[PDB]
């Protein structure tokens, strides 16, 4: 519902941090501040959606990602107001699904550099900033267009499955098939 939206942030930031060699449980106060995550029913899909999305956005707009992350350059004691002034431009740009992608991909970068800059309190609050923006500002647009299920499909099973036969069409069967050629490549 809403607590699952915090998962899409936290576990995603941890997904980037773990890649960088950092552990989320090491920087965030676990026992000192138990923030429980539910069973990822919807989260299982959307977190995969953003996982696949972060791939497409990165491979297609890696340069843009570089400029925007430098604009989101996390500083000592970053107020959420500054964070919002950036992420506002995601919505103000005519927020497409890629803005959500970008938003989640930004945190994935922010959380990392926050640790390198020895701001282990900021990496954790980054998740909070994202959860806030997602819950308050982003959710209205998301649900308006159908919800996460709409976005997930775009990088999910059926949408891609329908284009799977397109790969077979890409073959353009013009090669003389007389026997069974072992492997095409």
């Amino acid at each position: 519902m809403s607590q699952s939206n915090r998962e899409l942030v936290v576990d995603f930031l941890s997904y980037k941090l773990s890649q960088k060699g950092y552990s989320w449980s090491q920087f965030s106060d676990v026992e000192e501040n138990r923030t429980e995550a539910p069973e990822g029913t919807e989260s299982e899909a959307v977190k995969q959606a953003l996982r696949e999305a972060g791939d497409e956005f990165e491979l297609r707009y890696r340069r843009a990602f570089s400029d925007l992350t430098s604009q989101l350059h996390i500083t000592p004691g970053t107020a959420y107001q500054s964070f919002e002034q950036v992420v506002n431009e995601l919505f103000r740009d005519g927020v497409n699904w890629g803005r959500i992608v970008a938003f989640f991909s930004f945190g994935g970068a922010l959380c990392v550099e926050s640790v390198d800059k020895e701001m282990q309190v900021l990496v954790s609050r980054i998740a909070a900033w994202m959860a806030t923006y997602l819950n308050d500002h982003l959710e209205p647009w998301i649900q308006e267009n159908g919800g996460w299920d709409t976005f997930v499909e775009l990088y999910g099973n059926n949408a891609a499955a329908e284009s799977r036969k397109g790969q077979e069409r890409l073959e353009h069967h013009h090669h003389h098939h007389l026997e069974h050629h072992h492997h095409h490549h």
